[PDB]
């Protein structure tokens, strides 16, 4: 046990390989800057908190500091919490950071600082002022800044945080930055490309800004750069989620054919959303490194169909021309450019939002010798007919994409769409080649339609309109498929053959497949699982099963089965013993999720009734109010007891007297008030326990025994409804001196009362008067 | 040994035998009332501390409050530091006090408050005011105060603290103090008796005041009154050592005869400086209970010799009339009245300041006869001639005083010429009849002096000039003589033979008796000791003793001798062993002070020449640099052991193997800058250690075990050069946690550095850092 307890409210850890000690205050909600940090401390973070200002007093002893992260302490109206908002700006006192002689990194990010705080550390290469209000630079400012590698200057002035004026760049601003390597100017209403930039640069941000053309001589001297983003200036504003304004006549980002002439080491160009009509074959003459060129939301569509430049990049990668679709037109076919062919090193290819009407192998054919091709993505482009057995000649590749279409007989949710990717805060594939057909309109599928496609691993068909009767037939050629994905349809098991044929099938996903199950009177055949011989992973979740016509799931191979959101209680209804040994027959099954099935109360011998091998058991959201805890004798494997968001009141009398397997225990967000007086008692085997958000005020050493606590590895108490009385004196102790890992012991783990501590952590207590 | 150390810097005890929670913060540097003392807590002390204010928020959750000192926060310029000075009046903020239901007592003096506290809880019992600036007394400021009992209002208007005005006080103020018993009014600037008092009163102080005449009237309704004071009205200002203002043209205090009628339950009346030249006898008429009567500081130097009132006082147990002289009158002799024989009951009788002459047997005819007498005080009378042997007609009485005269063949040094001796702040008698002789002018001595007095216990000859070779023929009479002082006096110890007359002798003290010890070749006779058969305690302090014709002193009764400011250093000359056994031959001697004896080493055989049953050994005040431990081994039965005010510097590897039996050690006023790496080691006798005030840094678990500490009674630490770095983190915790009676913990057990913990205290300290 600790000599002296922590009563930092911040995560203190030490990484001696680096000598770097690293505190950690995210979140605290602080007021001033806690008290007693170490002052051998490196790293020192106080991100989204209330600090108000920053005096030299502030890293008085801490000059060992190399890091400091103080983002969001004030965070713009617009983009920060409006129930806490930020009453006056961070105010930086004089002499605050010059004295931190081996600083390297200062995040000042969200604080509406109004200039660069002046006064910093030589030693400083990194240096972070987004989402502030400085919108004017000039080079007085940055004389300080001399040695400077890393500048964020970003996010100063855009609809989440307007300056409502443009931004102002001194002529020759950043060029004595002699060490310079990342400039970041993106969401600054940046009129044009600040110039003379210095050579030393490798990464340039300039993107969403009313930057409407380019200099030929813009970029005559960065020779070193590598990646230049371009972005949201002439933007394409259809559909836009963001206030969107196009360069006027929606004109394209004005670009000269020699601009990119000195930039050799060039390696990433994105020009995302720029109103481009054509590409110059032109612009790629001296840049034969280029890997990735990002030209999505443009009007390439009938560039697509020429694509003469094509010919300039055999060294490309990443080819993204998604959403170049010319509204008011409803393509019959995709024109692909014979030119694609010249991209000998490609490997990844997206092509969204081009909108066609038909798939035909003859339009993929420029890709047809692409040996290093591996993704095609070709996704929401409302495709009505599509014959699949043309990717045979696509085996090589790893995803083939067609995700959000209309055939019938991993990247964000928001990504072409969202003002700024890479703003900054405060999956099957693995199996092998992946055809992803989710979201499609394929309302009835047979043996014919996967023909040729025998050499498939993954195969995604959710979200389809598949209601089907399902015999096994209907996948006969998917032979080598080892995972399908067939949630959100509307399966009808009335065959216990079915999904049979797929005989190297390792996952099932029939989740979401409510619709039948939902009626009276219909036969469930759930016993299907015994013919799939390696099945391994099967998922049965939001089905709504309140009846089956099978008594049994019979399985030799399954290891894990997910039946959360289904009616358990129903077939489980007491008096109704027929389903009890539902779950027993699936012999190697080790994970059982039966969770969100309204288990109000458990019947007796559905213990009974569980496989043999059962180590993970979950009864998470069901609204238990009784447990029967004797009854885990009969789960002789168990390891780990999921009974969080319940109705539990009560504990057992002895944990060691129910299971002498179980090591992880979960009983967060019930109903308790008090622990058994020797719960935790001789439970020597127990690792992890979750008590977290209850309702209990005392606990006592007989409960919570020392040898059996000081094993765990992990032990959640916060949100209870601890009473810090004299009769707490061993718990209070305990707490503050323990090495065992207590979560959010600064913030959740509080007293209740009596008055005087009410609302006082119990790390902080100080119980004296209890020992007089 | 504690779970939660006690951070209060405020001394808390529990006395649960009358259910108070006592808190003390009695000078403690304080500049706000400490936070979290107990809710328990009854009885609060703040005295001597800098609290500027006191809000409601200051007793908030303490309820429990019976009693609140606080006292001397603001004490007035003339009174207080001149150093640390008060800048602002006390501040007391409305509704502060109204609140705390249970509150009995409040003292709030030296506060410089300018008016009564309003809004005081109807509970309160004593209210203390003094040394405020409230001299403005109003009936709708005592309202508040319908049930208090004791009420002090003094030293509010005297030359300390004046008010540069007289004292009011509203007609029938205290009348509604229905419940009042105690008013002190002391040192006002009063000019009348403030009227009418409540009958229920029983204590009435009005010293130290304007009062010129008293009105018969006046204590009309005060039947219940005990004590009554009238002192310091129209004073005797000759040798004052106090700003002192007599009435006009000399003038006494005037009192009617029928003043003191009602007065039946009186008890104590004194008449302290009252410039008084008659006592009528019918002042006494309706008192027959007086028992304490003070008529010190008048001029009834010619009343003493009539005193016809003293007929009417046959209860009467002490009588002062001391200072009474007529100025410019050196009487011959002392004219006691023949009506002294009528005080019957009479136990104290003092007449100090009558200035005579001459004392006679006769003089002293009138006390003859009173059975009860155990007292008599003649001292300050400057009597030239004197008979001791008249004395004998005063054999039943204890004291017999006659201290600061001018014979020649207990009371505070500052008593009667105090202005205020009840003033607040922020001995051989037990061996029988004494005859103080002290500071007179005795140059020799004879049997015949003290023929008859046969009968007396102790002697006091201090500060006489008695020059004399005493041969054991001086005191012959005095045999039943337990305690003789001795000391001021210029003892010649030619004959060996010395006090062997004073054969039932056991305390004889012949210190600062060095006139003849100054002197070189004059022979001194130490061995007198010997046949001094019942001798117990022996004195021979400051006589500086730097030779001596007996190299032993010899004693088989002695056991405590003083040789404190001697010179040893001289007698123990490196070389010279003559005097090394010296102290060995006093066989039954268990203590020895040989402090201040200049011993900056102890040469060695001084351990092996001590009396054996030696237990109590002081070496304090000799400058020791140099001490060898390993040598008390000789010391078989020594427990205690003081070496405070040295140089020393190293403690000895082991004390465990120096001595056997040492219970206490004093190591405080040294030059210890480290301690042994196992010195407390197995030392399980020991429990009082004094490390106290030297230069210690660190202190390790191996000097100090925990096995050894606990037998500790007593531990002192503080105003040591204490080091709070990592290697200091088992003392911090040690000392917090300890159950070991550790003084000064929250005011002088503080650290020397590093930087960051430069004066603070090692029990606030939180050494976390050390533990990462
Ligand atoms: C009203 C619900 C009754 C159950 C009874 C199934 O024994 N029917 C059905 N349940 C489900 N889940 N889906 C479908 C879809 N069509 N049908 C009707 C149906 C189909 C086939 C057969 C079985 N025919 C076989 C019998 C053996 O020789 C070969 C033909 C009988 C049917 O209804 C009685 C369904
Ligand atoms: C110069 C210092 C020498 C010492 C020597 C003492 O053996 N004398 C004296 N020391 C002290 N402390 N005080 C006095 C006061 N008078 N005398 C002189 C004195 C007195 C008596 C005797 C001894 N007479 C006794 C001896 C025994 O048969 C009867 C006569 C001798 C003296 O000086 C030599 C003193
Ligand atoms: C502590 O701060 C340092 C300096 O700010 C961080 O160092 C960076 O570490 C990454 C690798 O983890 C490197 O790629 C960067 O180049 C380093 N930056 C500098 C300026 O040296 C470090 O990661 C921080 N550690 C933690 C845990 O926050
Ligand atoms: C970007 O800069 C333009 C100016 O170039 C800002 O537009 C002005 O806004 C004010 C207030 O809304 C208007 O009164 C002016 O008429 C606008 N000028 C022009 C030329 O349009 C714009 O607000 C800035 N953007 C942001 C987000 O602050
Ligand atoms: C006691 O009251 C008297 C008033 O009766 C004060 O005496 C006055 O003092 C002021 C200032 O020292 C003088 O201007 C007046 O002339 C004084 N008057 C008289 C009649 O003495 C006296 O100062 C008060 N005593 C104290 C201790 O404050
Ligand atoms: C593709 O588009 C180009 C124009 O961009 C056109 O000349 C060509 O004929 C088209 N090819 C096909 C097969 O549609
Ligand atoms: C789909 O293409 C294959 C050849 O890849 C062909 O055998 C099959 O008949 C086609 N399907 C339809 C419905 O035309
Ligand atoms: C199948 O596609 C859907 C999107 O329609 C997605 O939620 C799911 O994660 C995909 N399946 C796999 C195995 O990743
Ligand atoms: C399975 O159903 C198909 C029609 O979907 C039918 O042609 C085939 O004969 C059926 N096979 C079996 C074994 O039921
Ligand atoms: C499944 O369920 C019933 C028996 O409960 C039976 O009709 C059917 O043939 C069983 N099939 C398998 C595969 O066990
Ligand atoms: C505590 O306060 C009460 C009330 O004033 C008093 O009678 C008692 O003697 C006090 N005790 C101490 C130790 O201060
Ligand atoms: C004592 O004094 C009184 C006067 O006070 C006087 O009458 C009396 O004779 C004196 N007696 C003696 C003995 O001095
Ligand atoms: C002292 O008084 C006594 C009687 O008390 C007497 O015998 C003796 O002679 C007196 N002595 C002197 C020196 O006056
Ligand atoms: C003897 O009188 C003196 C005062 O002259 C005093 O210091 C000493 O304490 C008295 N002796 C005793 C035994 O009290
Ligand atoms: C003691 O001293 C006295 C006084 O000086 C003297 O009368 C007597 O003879 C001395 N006796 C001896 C034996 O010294
Ligand atoms: C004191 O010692 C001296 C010699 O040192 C001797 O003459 C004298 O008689 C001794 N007295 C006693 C009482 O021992
Ligand atoms: C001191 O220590 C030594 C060695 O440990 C031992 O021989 C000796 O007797 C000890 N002496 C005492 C007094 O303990």
């Amino acid at each position: 046990a600790r000599w002296f307890p922590k009563t930092l409210p911040c995560d203190v850890t030490l990484d001696v390989s680096k000598n770097h000690v690293i505190v950690d205050c995210t979140d605290k909600h602080l007021t001033e800057i806690p008290g007693g940090i170490p002052t051998n401390t490196t790293n020192l973070t106080l991100t989204i908190n209330h600090i108000p200002d920053i005096s030299p007093a502030s890293f008085h002893r801490l000059v060992h500091l190399v890091e400091i992260d103080f983002r969001c302490n004030c965070v713009p109206i617009r983009l920060g919490s409006k129930s806490n908002m930020c009453p006056r700006r961070l105010q930086i006192k004089p002499r605050s950071f010059s004295g931190l002689t081996y600083l390297k990194s200062l995040y000042l990010d969200g604080n509406q600082l109004l200039e660069i705080p002046q006064g910093l550390p030589p030693s400083l290469q990194l240096l972070s002022l987004e989402a502030n209000n400085i919108f004017s630079i000039r080079k007085e400012q940055l004389t300080e800044l001399a040695n400077i590698e890393i500048l964020y200057l970003g996010q100063n002035c855009y609809y989440r945080n307007p300056c409502y004026v443009s931004y102002s760049i001194e002529k020759d601003a950043f060029l004595n930055l002699t060490k310079l390597k990342v400039l970041s100017l993106k969401d600054n209403n940046v009129t044009t490309v600040p110039t003379v930039l210095p050579s030393t640069l490798t990464e340039l941000y300039l993107y969403n800004n009313m930057i409407a053309e380019i200099q030929e001589d813009d970029f005559n001297n960065l020779n070193q750069l590598q990646i230049l983003d371009l972005s949201g200036n002439c933007p394409r504003c259809y559909n836009a989620p963001f206030p969107c304004t196009p360069c006027k006549n929606n004109s394209p980002l004005q670009i000269p054919v020699n601009a990119f002439d000195a930039l050799t080491e060039l390696k990433v160009l994105r020009l995302h959303s720029n109103s481009l009509q054509h590409v110059p074959p032109r612009w790629f003459k001296n840049i034969n490194n280029l890997q990735e060129l990002d030209l999505s939301q443009n009007f390439l569509a009938k560039e697509i169909g020429d694509a003469k430049f094509l010919h300039f990049l055999p060294n490309l990668i990443q080819l993204d021309l998604s959403f170049n679709f010319e509204l008011q037109v409803y393509r019959a076919s995709m024109n692909l450019s014979q030119a694609f062919s010249s991209l000998k090193s490609l490997k990844i290819l997206r092509i969204r939002g081009y909108v066609f009407k038909e798939l035909k192998s003859f339009q993929l054919s420029p890709l047809h010798n692409l040996q290093n091709l591996e993704v095609l993505d070709l996704g929401t482009n409302f495709i009505k007919i599509a014959n699949l057995s043309m990717f045979k000649q696509f085996k090589r590749l790893k995803v083939i994409d067609l995700s959000v279409n209309k055939i019938s007989p991993v990247l964000e949710q928001l990504y072409y769409f969202r003002y700024d990717k890479y703003a900054r805060s405060c999956s099957c594939y693995k199996y092998g080649q992946t055809l992803d057909l989710s979201k499609n309109s394929i309302f009835f599928i047979k043996s014919s339609d996967f023909q040729h496609l025998s050499f498939l691993k993954c195969l995604n068909l959710s979200g389809n309109l598949i209601s089907q009767t399902l015999n096994g037939s209907e996948f006969q050629p998917l032979a080598e498929l080892r995972y399908l994905d067939f949630s959100n349809n509307r399966l009808d098991l009335l065959h216990s053959t079915a999904f049979e044929e797929l005989r190297k099938l390792e996952v099932l996903d029939i989740s979401s497949n409510s619709h039948y199950f939902q009626s009276e009177g219909i036969t469930h055949m759930l016993n299907f699982t015994k013919n799939l011989k390696v099945l391994q992973k099967l998922m049965m979740n939001d089905n709504d099963i309140s009846s089956s016509t099978s008594r049994t799931m019979e399985s030799e191979s399954l290891r894990t089965l997910e039946f959360r959101g289904n009616h358990l209680d129903v077939l489980w209804r007491d008096g109704d013993n027929r389903y009890l040994q539902l779950f027993k027959n699936l012999l190697k099954l080790e994970e059982l999720d039966i969770s969100k099935n309204s288990l109000s109360f458990l019947p007796s011998g559905v213990f009974d009734g569980m496989p043999p091998n059962l180590k993970n058991l979950s009864l998470a959201k069901n609204g238990l109010k009784s447990f029967i805890w004797e009854k885990l004798r009969y789960l002789k494997n168990l390891e780990t007891l999921d009974l969080s968001h319940n109705q539990l009141t009560t504990v057992p009398e002895r944990l060691s007297n129910c299971s002498r397997s179980l090591k992880n225990l979960i009983l967060k967000n019930n109903q308790i008030r008090s622990l058994t007086k020797y719960f935790l008692q001789d439970a020597f085997q127990l690792r992890y326990l979750d008590l977290s958000s209850n309702k209990i005020q005392m606990i006592q050493k007989t409960s919570f025994p020392e040898n059996v606590l000081n094993n765990l590895k992990m032990l959640l108490l916060h949100h209870n409804r601890f009473l810090c009385t004299c009769d707490a004196v061993w718990f209070v102790w305990w707490v503050q001196h323990t090495e065992v890992t207590i979560p959010y012991l600064a913030t959740d783990v509080t007293c209740v009362g009596p008055g005087a501590h009410k609302g006082q952590s119990v790390i902080s207590l100080d119980l004296y008067t209890c020992e007089l």
